[PDB]
Parts: C-alpha cells; structure tokens; sequence
C-alpha cells in the first residue's frame, strides 16, 4: 500500500477565482500523485516506443456544497488536501482529493470511499479524476488518440474500486443523456430559452504545453456558455460573479486541432423545490468532424 | 541575510504553454519567495488598520533568449530555480527569480545582479517583479487603489540595489514613451500597420480571487492585441504559435472594474539588420476613466 498523500496548502492567486486555475491546480495534484503512487514520472511519460504519451483528463467532478465550494477560497486560506489514486487497470486511474479548511474538525481523516460516494459532507470539497493514457496518432494532430500505458506504470497494490462506485458508467450514461443529471429527475422544469455559441478554439489562451486543448479550458469554454445563457435569461454580470456551483460534471470525449471552431450549447433546469437552484447542461461539439467533444453539467446555487 | 531559495522544478500542465500559465506560476513564486525572507504571510496580509493588502505587480520583466524562452519548457522538463528579494523599503520589493535546465554547468550558481542586469546569458530565463502594497480605497472599486505596507513587513538586511539597476526609472520610462525599447534604437523601422481592440473584461477568465483584473490576463491581453496585429499583417495563427519571445516586460499601471471596456493598441518594429525580429509594443487603456492602465514591450523572433 503506497500512502495518501496529505498537504497543508495556503490559497494562491494561481488556484482561486472565477476562472479555471482551481481545476488547474486540481489537475497537476493529480499529475503528482499518480507519479507519487505508480512509480512513474507522469509529466515526462513515454510509451515503450518512445513517444510521449499523456495521462488525459477523461472524467472530472467538483463536489462542495454551500459550507465549501471552488467560490469560497480567497488568498491566504488555509485548507488540507488529501489525495490517492484507486486500481482502473493499467491504461486509466482514478485519482480522489478532500480538501478541508486547515483545523476543521477531523481534516486529518484519511480518504474514505463511502464518504466520497455515499456521504459527501456540507464543508468538504471532493474531486474525482479519471485519467487515461494517450498518444497521438499522428504528429500535429489532436483528434483520433490512442489508448497507451508508459512502461512501469505501477497500478498493483492501487486500492479497490468496489462495482458501484465505477466512473465509467457515470460517463457513459452522460455522452448518451447530455447530461449527467437525468432529463426525468423530478423536482426540475426546463426553461425553453438556450444558447449556442460559435467557439473559435483560442490560441492565446487555451493551448497547453503539448499543443493539445488544455484540460482547465474546457471549464472555461463551459463557463462562457454559462455565461451567455445567463444573459439571454437577462441577468446581471455581477449576478453571474455570486454564482454558487456546488456541483460540477465534466466528461472529455474528444480533443481538437487548434483551428477548430467549436460550438457550445447550453440548456437550464430551474428547481421547483428551491429558489434560485438550477442544473446547468453544457455539450461542447465539433460540427466540422462530427464529434461532442465535452459533456458538463453544473448544480448551481444563484440570488 | 535570508538565504535565496532554490528548488527543483519538474515543468507541470499549470505553468507552460502560449498562454500565461508561466507568468502565473512566477507571481506564485514571487509571493513565496517574500513570504519567506520579509517575515509576512503575504497570501493573506491585511494592514494594521485590519483590511486586506495586495502584494500588487506592478513591473514584470521575462528575458530569455533563443537557447532557453518561455516557449521552450514541455511537459517534464526538469529547472532549476533560485529566487531572492531586494530592498525597495516598506512600500515595494524587488523578487528575482533565475531559471536555468537542471544539471545545466553552475545552475547552482547564487543570485547575480550583475548577471541579471548586465550580463545575462543566452540559455538562462531572468525573472524581475517589482510589486508594490495596496489596499482598495472603496470595497467593490478597483480603481484609485492606495499604498500600504502590512504590519511586520521585514526588508531590512534585504540585500541592496545599487542605483544603476532601478526599476523604478525603467517603468518611469515605459509610463512616458508607452514602450520598454525607446522609439530612436537604431536597427528597427516601425510597420505602418497597427491595431485597436475593443476588449470587454473577462469576468470567465480573467478576475482573481479578491475580484481585481489578474495579473496574468495582462500578459493574455497583450497577447490578444500582438495576435490581431499578426493577423493584420496576414501571418498564420499557425506562426504565431511558433513565435520566439526572447524578452517582455510590462508594467502595470492601473487595475479596472470588472465592467470595463478595456482598448488594446499595438503597433510592431522590425529588425533592418536580422531577419524574423521585430519589437511589439501594446498599451491597454481604459477610455472611460481616462487611464492608460498597463504598457508591454515583446522582442520576438518569428519565421
Ligand atoms: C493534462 C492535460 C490534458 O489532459 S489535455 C487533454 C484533455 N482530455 C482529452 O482531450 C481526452 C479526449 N478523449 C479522447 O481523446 C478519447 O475519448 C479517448 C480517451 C482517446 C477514448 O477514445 P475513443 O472514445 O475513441 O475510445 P476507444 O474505443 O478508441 O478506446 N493538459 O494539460 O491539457
Ligand atoms: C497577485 C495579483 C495581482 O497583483 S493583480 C493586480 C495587478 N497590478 C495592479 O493592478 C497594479 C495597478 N497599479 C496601481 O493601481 C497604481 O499604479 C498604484 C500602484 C496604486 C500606484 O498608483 P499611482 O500611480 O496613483 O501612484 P501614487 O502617487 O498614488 O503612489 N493577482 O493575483 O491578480
């Protein structure tokens, strides 16, 4: 058994905000800890032929609640991470992250699955990340990956995942929905109003270290049609900053070459139990190869 | 004397690529850095008063070279990096940061003033971020901002700057001329061609995590204005993304309310003694509060 990893983190400018950085930030804990865990070194990943091959963002979620949410971290907060990876094979592996507020009572308790599927806490904020190992399959090309493992990738002594706690079924049902909330959960009504926005992929912005779509920028590009759907329900910019995501779904179906213009729908569920509660439905499409590159759905919060 | 800080850097998804996550990773580091040798959680400093102080950046200089740029760090790629604050008094501090290739001859080599400000070496990247404290002067404005310095701030026994090395007359300078690289240099001949962007604030992207313009979005700003002026010209996005910057730097004169319509101007020299080489100047301005509010200089090399 390799052991979780604990850190004391205090809140940076480069992992807070209403933008992407947290993900970010998520993101390369990741990246560290399955290094830590596997005994390889994830950020120079080479296949046994010699090429370079990326421990892809696949299956992305970010549980808090109204105690603790991505929106509650300013700079200089004090929180504990805890984070560890679980057995999905050798081509894939799940990695979780608690994060608590510094002093919280029992923040030094280890990662419990029942906790993180069952019985998550008002207060604690839970990532799930399921990565898969990728190469290109052609040099300057972003689409039509291959699934690789590095050499001595240790999953072996990875704990269990039980059956029902599976990620893949969770992403299947959501490239099949758009959704990762069912259309027939009661206590919803869909509003008729929706957006669809002509992307251009955003070079200056968006690219990361390996010419690839970087993982954080498909939050984002989720974030805008959000944005330009909460505008068409006429309400406020300000409005938007106070917005409460307690929840948040992401599969990443597909990558895309630079110049790509993507489109991004989006639709809302208004709660009929709570006011201002609402599910957001993001799908990110590729028209020109005929792929829905992202799936994201949002629980939100609003005044 | 504190000592410099050096460690060992494994180049992770969150600070590379041709966007800012490396000027990011940079300001981070630049906080650590002071917070460690002035003796002040500077994360979360509050003045003595009680109200939250801002570490601000106020002048960023990025000097690299065609051996060692920004664009030259990948995924696991291993640096070095030493980093050390100068004096600048209560108000201000000068942090340096040096990054050189891990196992590259003398990267344990201390910090060298001379080197940085005289004789810097192709193959070495030179960081300087002069920041200045500041509180807001209204909650929710982020204009008019007022100088402060928390409780406890220590900068005596920083190391001194001679006066040849100011930062202060450098900025003085680009504030006046709306450029780092003076318009008389011999060896340049400016283009014709320029632009004006209309640039509503990003409040998906760019707000940081006390509800300023974030530092970094400076740099993807510029970055926006210096690509519609590579478009104008009738260069690929392609090209652009090959685009060498051996040097930048920016100063940053003012921050914005998150409902401004920010003007991008940019205008480009070209080298008349070496071929691809050319000087791109962009100034932010904020039309309705009369201010420029930020002032860059890129020196590229381009094919
Ligand atoms: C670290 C990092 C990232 O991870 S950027 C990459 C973000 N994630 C992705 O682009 C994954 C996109 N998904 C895919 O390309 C495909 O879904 C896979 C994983 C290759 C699976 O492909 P298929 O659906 O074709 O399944 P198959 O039956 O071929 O197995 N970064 O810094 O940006
Ligand atoms: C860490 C961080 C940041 O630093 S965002 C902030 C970036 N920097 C700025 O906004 C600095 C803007 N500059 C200013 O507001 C002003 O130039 C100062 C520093 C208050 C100086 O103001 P004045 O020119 O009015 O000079 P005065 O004579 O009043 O002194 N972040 O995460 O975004």
């Amino acid at each position: 058994v390799r052991p979780e990893i604990k850190q004391a983190v205090t809140v940076r400018p480069g992992m807070c905000g209403p933008g992407s950085l947290f993900v970010g930030q998520l993101g390369d804990w990741t990246w560290e800890t399955v290094s830590a865990q596997c005994d390889t070194d994830v950020f120079a990943a080479r296949d046994a032929s010699g090429n370079p091959t990326y421990l892809a963002f696949y299956y992305f979620r970010v549980r808090g609640g109204r105690e603790l949410h991505p929106g509650s971290l300013t700079f200089g907060d004090r929180l504990t991470v805890t984070s560890g990876c679980y057995d999905q094979g050798t081509e894939s592996v799940l990695t979780l992250h608690r994060i608590d507020r510094a002093g919280s009572d029992d923040a030094q308790r280890p990662l419990d699955l029942h906790e993180f599927y069952e019985r998550p806490r008002d207060g604690s904020l839970y990532v799930e990340n399921f990565n898969r190992w990728v190469t290109r399959s052609a040099p300057g090309s972003n689409e039509d990956l291959v699934k690789s493992s590095p050499p001595g990738f240790r999953n072996d002594g990875l704990p269990q995942l039980p059956a029902a706690y599976s990620p893949r079924a969770v992403y299947r049902e959501a490239r099949t929905a758009h959704t990762f909330r069912a259309l027939d959960e009661p206590g919803f009504r869909l509003l008729p109003d929706t957006v669809e926005v002509e992307h251009p992929v955003d070079i200056v912005r968006d690219v990361n270290g390996v010419g690839l779509l970087y993982f954080a920028s498909y939050f984002s590009m989720v974030d805008k049609a959000a944005l330009a759907l909460w505008r068409r329900l006429g309400r406020s910019d300000r409005a938007f900053l106070r917005r409460v995501v307690v929840d948040q779904q992401m599969c990443y179906l597909g990558n895309a070459d630079l110049d790509s213009v993507l489109t991004l729908g989006a639709r809302v569920r208004v709660s009929t139990e709570t006011p201002g509660e609402e599910l957001v439905d993001v799908v990110i499409s590729d028209r020109d190869s005929g792929r829905v590159i992202a799936v994201s759905t949002l629980h939100t919060q609003h005044d």
